[PDB]
This record gives structure tokens, C-alpha cells and sequence, in this order.
């Protein structure tokens, strides 16, 4: 359950890495 | 139990992350 | 059960994330 | 051995990851 | 030691993202 | 045995994602 809350903390790590990188597309289009 | 949740959560994160990257591929063609 | 099923999940999402990283990869080639 | 390690190592990598996020979140902020 | 190699297959992709993300920032600086 | 390599691996990716995302907060201030 120690790997588990480490899995758990990666998932919602890229989870704010995915909404990042969305936001830098949005300004990359302009 | 908490590890299969993990998981759960963490293949939900890298489908986003990958819609991302998509999007940022996008971006960059764009 | 619930383990699995949390497996096949992620190993999708490693799919989209490995065709993805494949589209970000040619956008970022001239 | 091995694996306590293993789990130390990735929760450091953790918050390297967490605090580039943020730094990441901020350049993207004007 | 199935949950293993899908770890491994995600350091893998993760290594690769961290490869682009490298290319898009240098071609960003200009 | 696997899983603890496999967990060494994953956090070493996840180290060069973090600088990876640095240097592209820092392309975008720049």
C-alpha cells in the first residue's frame, strides 16, 4: 500500500503535467 | 485493493497526458 | 479481478502515450 | 534491500517532478 | 512481475517524453 | 527483484522529466 500512495501521487502528477501541456498547446497556436 | 485502484488512476492520467500530447503535436504542425 | 483489469488499463494507456509521443516526436522534425 | 529503496528513490524523483510542475505552471502564467 | 514490466514500459515512455520535451524547449528558445 | 529495478528505472526517467520540464518552463520566461 506504500507503492500504492506512490502510484497514486505519480497518476495525479500527470495529471497536472497533461493539463500543462494543454494549456502550453493553447498558447503555442497562438 | 489500493494497488488496483492506483493503477486505475494512473492509466486514466496517461490517456490525458497522451490527449496532451496529441494536442501539443498539433500545436506545433499548426 | 480489480488487479487485471488495472493492468490491461494500463497497459493501453502506455499505447497512447507511446503513439502519441510518436506524433509529438515527427511534429517536432522540419 | 532492494525494494524499500527502490520506493525511497521514486518518492524523491516525486517531488522533483512536483516542483518542476509548478515551475512549469508559473512560466506559463503572463 | 507483470506490474513490473508495465513500470518498465512506462520509464521507457517517460524517458522518450522527457527526450521531446528537451527538442520542443530548445526549439522554443528559437 | 523486477519490481525494485523496474521502480529504479521509473525514477530515473522521472528525474530527467523534471529537468526536461524545467528547461521548458525556461525556454518559455526566456
Amino acid at each position: 500500500g506504500e507503492l500504492a500512495q506512490s502510484l497514486k501521487e505519480l497518476a495525479k502528477s500527470l495529471k497536472e503535467l497533461a493539463w500543462s501541456l494543454k494549456e502550453l498547446a493553447q498558447s503555442l497556436k497562438g
